[PDB]
């Protein structure tokens, strides 16, 4: 992580990341069964286990509608079965509950569709070099969050669904992020604003550079950006001379000339850009002293650790997160009997 | 709420909203610990409580993989423990269940990570004036949704996670929404369409106006828009003369000249725009009478309460939501024995 | 499904789909009430049912904060109530659980807010012709997903919420998808790239064509695209001569001329586009033999069934999903006593 301030265009580039990109989809098929329940002597009467079985049977029947392939007297013994049924058959119930809640597909691969043991084995079988496989196992919280389970169908008392794990093929390719703010000059009152429109992520692969334009498109897990190959716009590798020289007469860079000053604050990974002109007062302050200085009229770059808040005409911006309070909560004890 | 129809460009502007913008992030750290279970004689022999404990231990162990800090016989007394364990330790299990379901992070702050009592106290401690704090307490429903919990790690039988509440610094700043439709003139069979491209929200703050271009970006809660400061494009405060005069020779407004007529319907907050030319028949009708009139060839604005359905060549559009049926459902009674 | 390769612009169009568009919103109001529990003698002394009731009361009280209307010893008989209470009042608890988890609104209509019997009846009452109603019943999986429940408020022991089902008015209107890749010509070492910008979905309705520009906007369910009428950009029906002839002097097609070659792979529904120039070696290989051939320098279209992997300078792309392993899992049996 190393953020550089470019004063000729009022923008910053942070080049310390490594890119991991998806290059296909894996697939596993699961079949979860309810499990045998010992026969009841009565077989026709209201019992806690029978009511529990009926609810499970009814839940499966309703769940069959949201599919993809085909459709679209108290006794001590009874209590033990009712509790035992919901304990031994817990993974099955959770899968049924999750699919019903999301109505067909879960947003992410929870730890009930595919346990860790099944996840590690699946990753090791993917068609990628050893380098990619090692990285995926190191941080498997992202493969789960990038996949999505799909319900195939329901037959009898079993459930069939697909996981569709992601597959990463390009890893450890250096890349950066670019943030820009307006840079308006002035002669006698008539301004000339130049704002760079090539703002967002920027990562390289396969002899080309991708341009995920939304900061939310690519997640961050330290020195790793888990970009999704669904919004990236491929651009020529020559689209880097803009940083060195905005014009450079070589690669036309996307800029938007203006005529009216704009005052705004843009937050960077390790700082923020403060630009304000002609009317609004700017100042940088911390949680200790809020009178550090008044920013001069222009585009100024302030480090994250140098200041904590920037007030653009009575509007704090909180460069960095603010820590609150820590709580510790413990449940009540479960005494015998 | 007051919608105005501008006939020189076939667009409408609604000026009745108040803006609420985010200016940072808060943070709280929680540590939920499982309750204490009294020593059980004959730990070797299975029991309905040992099985429940084993499932909890297994669930926590799997949950450790998706983290961020380090990784990535039955007696009457026995039954009470199984029921009691899941009752006293209800908050802990729900937090474990939610994190496992979403695989590491919960999309919103449910009412198990942070109860109302904890949420109210945290909001009162934020670094914002009394005005902002009062508003957040008044409607805390749109605080949990904008936030998101993060699982830090799992150690022993305890779970550590972060909430990261949002912080609002700019409130009660009036703003509006602009919707536009094509306005094509006819000249001896030759058309000239002019469709505005500055369509979306438009809110003001810190001597500038933001331009969230997607209606889904900002969520409305009456006379309040909880816009997210992640897609807003800052624009000059002079970007308002377009409504008064499309050209105005002052702020170049984004328009897209065309040559072929386009027939479409745009739904405004309190009405809709109906444009249809050269071939498709327009008509406005209600659920009572559907022959109110036939709209003339051109851009026309119809109030929400004036009509309910707009048919563009046999395609009803349902200006406003249609109410269905109300159901009342009660669960079966529970009787002793 | 029929994919055509257009060599004059290095793009492909697939014309085999049928459109399904939303034209309003439906609405149902539900009121779920907790069941009646027979009064238990000695309410003062704790019991496994009183604790269960207290948790339910506490859960409802907290849920009241996230609303929209107003705010923002153990015996054998006792155990049966605790188990029976959570069985009969299963739908109510699930609705409470879902609303609390999502903090006010559920992303989709799970199978606890509206059962299939209620959903089928509601769909039959929508104000649409018999043709639209028949389609919605046939595949109701993509009705719950497009809808979303809303919690109105909590009064006493009852819960009131709204479902807001979607309504489809335009069906069986043929439409297609267009994917394009750079087509750079070489002239004495000087390149001239032409990449189409009219990339995405393209569906027709009401004498106009919509242009959902994101592949994720429209979800495919076979020969049906359930596009959401929230991002569609209406375009003239004459915006189709681009495929036949790029210029055609009638509808200016959106292209972006360039000067530097770009190498990339675009995945079409039934194939992919491979373009690579001046430095990176292309090759197509299957899971059987990976030396099928080396693609020549240019824009080439390869069928999905012809090859499985595309390597752009040591980067496999996995044209089609790769099948993994199938698991069958059964829960432990439950035996009496
Ligand atoms: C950035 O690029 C501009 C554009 O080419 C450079 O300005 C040119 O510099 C050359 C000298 O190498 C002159 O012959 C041209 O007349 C200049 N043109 C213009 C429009 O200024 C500039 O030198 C480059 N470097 C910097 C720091 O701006
Ligand atoms: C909107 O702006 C246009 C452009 O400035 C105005 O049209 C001009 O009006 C002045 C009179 O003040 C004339 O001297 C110019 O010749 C006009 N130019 C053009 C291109 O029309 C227009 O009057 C303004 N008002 C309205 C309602 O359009
Ligand atoms: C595609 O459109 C272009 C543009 O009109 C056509 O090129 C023209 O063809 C006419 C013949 O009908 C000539 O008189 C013009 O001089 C051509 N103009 C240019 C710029 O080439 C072209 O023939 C059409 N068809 C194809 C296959 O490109
Ligand atoms: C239980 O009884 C049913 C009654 O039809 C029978 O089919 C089944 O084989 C018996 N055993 C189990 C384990 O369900
Ligand atoms: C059981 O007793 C032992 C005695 O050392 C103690 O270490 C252990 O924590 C106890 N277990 C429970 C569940 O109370
Ligand atoms: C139970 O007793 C209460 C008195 O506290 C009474 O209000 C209620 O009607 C009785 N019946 C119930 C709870 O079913």
């Amino acid at each position: 992580l190393k953020e550089s301030y470019l004063e000729e265009s009022c923008s910053t580039i942070t080049e310390g990341y490594l890119s991991v990109l998806r290059t296909g989809w894996y697939t596993n098929v699961f079949t979860l069964e309810v499990g045998d329940v010992e026969n009841l002597t009565c077989t026709d009467c209201p019992s806690l286990i029978k009511t529990e079985l009926d609810l499970t049977k009814s839940a499966l029947r309703e769940l069959k509608t949201v599919s993809a392939d085909q459709l679209a007297k108290c006794d001590i013994a009874d209590l033990c079965m009712a509790v035992s049924f919901s304990q031994f058959n817990r993974r099955f119930l959770n899968v049924v509950r999750q699919f019903s809640d999301n109505a067909g597909i879960t947003p992410a691969i929870s730890l009930d569709l595919m346990t860790d043991a099944e996840l590690a084995r699946a990753v090791s079988y993917m068609p990628t070099s050893a380098g990619q496989i090692k990285l995926m196992l190191e941080n498997r919280a992202m493969v789960r969050r990038k996949g999505f389970g799909i319900l195939i169908g329901v037959y009898g008392s079993s459930v069939i669904y697909m996981v569709q794990l992601p597959i990463f093929g390009v890893i450890d390719t250096p890349c950066w992020i670019i943030k820009a703010a307006p840079s308006c000059s002035e002669k006698d009152g008539n301004y000339a604003c130049l704002l760079r429109e090539d703002q967002g992520w920027y990562c390289k692969n396969a002899g080309s550079t991708v341009y995920y334009p939304n900061d939310k498109d690519c997640e961050t897990r330290g020195d790793h950006v888990f970009c999704d190959t669904a919004a990236g716009i491929n651009v020529a590798e020559q689209s880097r001379e803009c940083n060195i020289n905005i014009s450079t007469t070589n690669y036309p860079c996307k800029v938007s000339t203006g005529r009216h000053p704009i005052s705004m604050v843009a937050l960077s990974p390790l700082g923020a850009l403060v630009a304000c002109y002609k009317g609004v007062s700017c100042s940088i302050g911390s949680n200790r002293v809020g009178i550090i200085k008044q920013l001069p009229k222009g585009c100024s770059y302030i480090t994250n650790q140098d200041a904590d808040t920037v007030t653009i005409d009575n509007t704090v911006y909180q460069l960095s997160k603010v820590e609150g309070e820590q709580h510790v909560i413990k449940g009540r004890p479960v005494s015998s009997s």
